[PDB]
């Protein structure tokens, strides 16, 4: 199913989000090239002002585009189960703060790749680093550690993200992930390196996000 | 726990079955030898006329008795967990027809082996091969492909059974099975089963004789 990924592919990403009861929704559009692992997407808050600063969500929004080298082609399963697709479950524990529960399905719908995801936020502290929007509009480089799951016929991944705090400190987000094939699918332990950049279209009135990302294996 | 199976062991089999709402019950009695893998059983419809022809239930009806050769003794998980026993869950998709859901518990109760099973049938078509009693009074030879369940510490098995249709056609039944201990490398079981009837029995009945071996 790599033929699906050669060249350019249109991307639609949608979110239903409930953080401590704050009901909000995000719609994403753009394209990605698996050959060069570039993602160019613009995300839109359809529910106005976001309760949470944008940074927390960037991970919960396609590992199906990551650059796998020629000698590592057989180790990418994000593409293998395509077009049928796979499910992405995550538990995200923000240290000394609240916790996210996420469930995501990644598939082809026509010629477009789609990510429809449900988000629920629980136990976040007021005027805390998250709810108080004390997170800087930025991102660092991170390594995504991937391991096989012969039990649930998929993959688990475990890592720590560094969100820069306005005051100079850093808030950590521990991640735990599970992926499962929905129809029929296909790795030794191997890893993904991500660089992500934020920007804003000055010709945009609503709350928005321009994402450009480089992901390799 | 193979000492439990050397020589003769008495067998009691009970089922609660609900097919499209049609509630029925069957009671089976007989004996089996693991050494020679023979099953001799007589099943009785306590609820009169069965909605479904007997053949569909025969698989749902003790693998424990299967003949494991001496060099394959460690690959029997049916005997291993005995006397404590194991659970058997199955989803049986009859192609172009309805589906069975089965949950079975197999244990020793005293010196007698007992299989108590809950059965639920759904979406079977009226006047279909199943509901219309269009299945013949017979059975063919099948291979039960067994694989380990390191996740649920048991066994899974997947195969296709061929039920002979009165018209000459064949009805396929796809099987998916799960076994778990309550307290092997990939290897396979070959089954031959024969149907017959006691001429001295007024109610709906089936006499089963089965030979199951390992390879």
């Amino acid at each position: 199913g790599e033929e699906l990924f050669t060249g350019v592919v249109p991307i639609l990403i949608e979110l239903d989000g409930d953080v401590n009861g704050h009901k909000f929704f995000v719609r994403g559009e753009g394209e990605g090239d698996a050959t060069i692992g570039k993602l160019s997407l613009k995300f839109i808050a359809t529910t106005g002002k976001l309760p949470v600063p944008w940074p927390t969500l960037v991970t919960t929004l396609v590992q199906a585009f990551s650059r796998y080298p020629d000698h590592m082609k057989r180790h990418d399963f994000f593409k293998s189960a395509m077009p049928e697709g796979y499910v992405q479950e995550r538990t995200i524990y923000f240290k000394d703060d609240g916790t996210y529960k996420t469930r995501a399905e990644v598939k082809f719908e026509g010629d477009t790749l789609v990510n429809r995801i449900e988000l629920k936020g629980i136990d976040f502290k007021e005027d805390g680093n998250i709810l108080g929007h004390k997170l800087e509009y930025n991102f660092n480089s991170h390594k995504v550690y991937i391991t096989a799951d012969k039990c649930n016929n998929g993959i688990k991944a475990n890592f720590t993200i560094r969100h820069n705090v306005e005051d100079g400190s850093v808030q950590l987000a521990d991640h735990y992930q599970q992926n499962t094939p929905i129809g029929d699918g296909p790795p030794d332990d191997h890893y993904l390196s991500t660089q992500t950049i934020l920007s804003k279209d000055l010709n945009e009135k609503r709350d928005h996000m321009v994402l450009l990302e480089y992901v390799t294996a």
